[PDB]
């Protein structure tokens, strides 16, 4: 049997009739939730609860999009970027605190992860060559998001790093096309790649960059089998869930259904193919592994949260210690 799988999202705050039909089919996996779905931490409680009463194996994921997601919707914890982590004779052991409480509320809350961290490197053009600016220190990045994902594992969740093998150098020059990175491979591997190079180890899974790298390959990273199998299998040796990018076409357009996207995504490598924000596009990707009659990956309830729903982790111990720890490093209150 080919392995494949599906991760889809829904239009509102609670499932609709058609939501639970299309979540029971196996080749479902999972369900990402977005602010548009997110009222405040006990409905997405509740959310989580009614969906895992259908499916209790399904992955349930949120994209916080870069601290999102807490600020408009009332009552998740607040924390600080990495930047401001970075500042700290102790950034290391912070970000582990910022690892660890995201973790703890994300779960606390029924799902299984948040994808994080972020490994994307920022350049500031503004500066010259090898100094710390226009490089982005990627040691450095890979040092405190090595840690922020120790702290995501001793909450229990498996860690998804993005973008591989890293948009920072990517330009838009525009609106339709899609981003390209036209740099060697050398020189890829030497700047953006390192911190996945350094993290492929520690990391439960990945997602691609929405980026042609043309001297590398002529396909989006997502699309690649020299990225996704010669690359980051092979060289760097990854045994974790590769996702796909999103699979629905919005903004940057490529040609063929969902169906054919999805079928060229698990032939690249991935795992779990993406569709976000059309459902009609994620029946027809779906349609697609049926035909496929795709079983799971082996690999992919990796990814399932060793945490656990529960509304009394803000008065636990270590919830407390780690929140402390944050306002001593003035970077909370
Ligand atoms: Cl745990």
């Amino acid at each position: 049997h080919m392995q494949g799988s599906l991760m889809l999202d829904i239009g509102g705050t609670w499932l609709t009739a058609e939501d639970r039909q299309i979540l029971r089919h196996p080749e479902v996996g999972g369900l990402i939730i977005f602010a548009r779905n997110i009222e405040h931490p006990a409905q997405v409680r509740e959310l989580c609860a009614a969906i895992r009463a259908i499916r209790p194996d399904l992955l349930l994921a949120v994209d916080q999009e870069g601290g999102r997601v807490q600020r408009l919707r009332q009552g998740f914890v607040r924390l600080p970027a990495m930047r401001a982590i970075a500042d700290n004779p102790n950034a290391e052991e912070l970000a582990e605190h910022c690892g660890w409480l995201m973790a703890t509320e994300v779960q606390a809350v029924g799902l299984d992860l948040s994808f994080a961290p972020v490994l994307d490197l920022d350049h500031q053009r503004s500066a010259v060559v090898g100094s710390r600016a226009f490089e982005g220190d990627p040691e450095r990045a890979a040092l405190l998001a090595g840690a922020f994902i120790r702290g995501m594992h001793a909450a229990g969740m498996a860690a998804t790093g993005k973008h591989f093998p890293g948009h920072g150098w990517a330009e838009a020059d525009s609106h339709v096309a899609i981003p390209e990175d036209a740099r060697s491979l050398e020189e890829i591997r030497r700047s953006d790649l390192v911190p996945f190079a350094r993290l492929a180890g520690q990391l439960d899974a990945l997602m691609p960059a929405h980026v042609i790298y043309p001297q590398v390959d002529p396909q989006p990273a997502g699309f690649s089998r020299r990225w996704l199998q010669e690359i980051l299998r092979g060289e760097l040796k990854f045994d974790g869930v590769i996702f796909s990018d999103d699979l629905s076409m919005a903004g940057a357009h490529v040609v063929g259904d969902a169906a054919s996207r999805i079928e060229a995504a698990l032939a690249a490598g991935c795992d779990m193919g993406l569709v976000c924000n059309d459902r009609a596009s994620a029946e027809l990707a779906l349609a697609a592994l049926q035909r496929l009659k795709v079983t799971p990956p082996s690999r992919l309830q990796r990814m399932r949260g060793k945490g656990y729903a529960n509304t009394d982790y803000r008065q636990q111990p270590r919830w407390l210690e780690a929140l402390s720890a944050l306002r001593a490093a003035q970077l909370i209150d």
